[PDB]
């Protein structure tokens, strides 16, 4: 009478042990994943990226050719990745729409000097136009605090006088940046013109 | 619990002959990685129009090889679907039919002669796993004779 | 007991992240537009 009761007891204890093993294993895994996901959420909360200063445009033959948009990282550090495969730049033109014009990030070695013409001329991209130039950086493809970034567009024969354009940056993490400016009436025959 | 999927940016529409023709909805995956499957047989797209209702307009996902360029006209013209209109275009992807973190998706609608001025439309995406995405926008009063117009 | 609480926590954190993303994006846009409009007013 006792022996079969002992056998049933052994079986039921063994079942409980397996249930406990599964429960602890999966509980530890889900706690770790919850930690990771809330950490990622806190990361996504910061790293805003914002426009620092005035947008400056290059005008040749009476029409705007290139656009430079100065940006910096928001308070909170936690830099934004500016890699080619992780960041997309959207350009919305009066007659054109481009979904991805980003070609990459090239280090701002100051070139020969910090001329807009020198920056627009020395740097070239195999495909697309928009690239970002980091200043005072450590040579990485991530924009961090202490680093100044100038995003440049090379536009072949858009942008006469008075029409609006829209530029959007889509980082993998953080808020998308929206920039909208209007070309002023007064454009010089050469050199940079401020867009305010 | 994860794999939310969310709208990243502004919805951009194509207008021809004074009426809105195509709609592009930029989406990305939420924090937490764990990509969302965008296969034809597992994802359904619902379009709710002022006079029309469509339960499934999804035709599939075609890789964003950047085509000749990233023009809205080029995307809407080169890609064609045998049945239905709505397709998703992945950017910076690895060639799979799953939208993962690091990949940017632009969902495009090809609407034959809906969408005049001022009427609303509703677009819903139904993944097999994760929350359904709801998008509702209103066409602005000012529409250009050609080119893309921003819907905010 | 803990697991469902963790799932609810994950969901609520993810919701907050989306709200933060929207808030920062629109706040930056509206600040830029305010800058532009006051610049135009000074011009006028």
């Amino acid at each position: 009478v006792g022996i079969e009761a002992a056998i049933v007891l052994i079986a039921f204890v063994i079942v409980a042990a397996a249930l406990a093993f599964v429960a602890l294993n999966m509980g530890l895994f889900t706690t770790q994943k919850s930690k990771e996901v809330m950490q990622r959420g806190l990361e996504e909360a910061t790293s805003a990226l914002e426009v620092d200063g005035s947008v400056i445009a290059n005008v040749t033959s009476g029409s705007v050719d290139a656009i430079a948009i100065p940006i910096k990282v928001s308070p909170g550090r936690e830099g934004v990745d500016m890699s080619v495969d992780k960041t997309t730049v959207r350009v919305m033109l009066p007659s054109k729409f481009y979904e991805n014009a980003y070609c990459g990030v090239f280090d701002g070695s100051s070139l020969s000097d910090s001329k807009l013409s020198t920056i627009t001329s020395s740097i070239a991209c195999t495909t697309g136009w928009a690239y970002l130039v980091i200043f005072n950086g450590d040579g990485d493809n991530v924009l961090e605090l202490g680093e100044k970034g100038l995003l440049v567009l090379e536009l072949p024969t858009p942008l006469n006088s008075y029409e609006e354009f829209k530029v959007e940056v889509r980082p993998v993490q953080g808020a998308a940046l929206t920039v909208e400016r209007i070309v002023p009436a007064s454009l010089p025959t050469g050199g940079a013109v401020s867009l305010g």
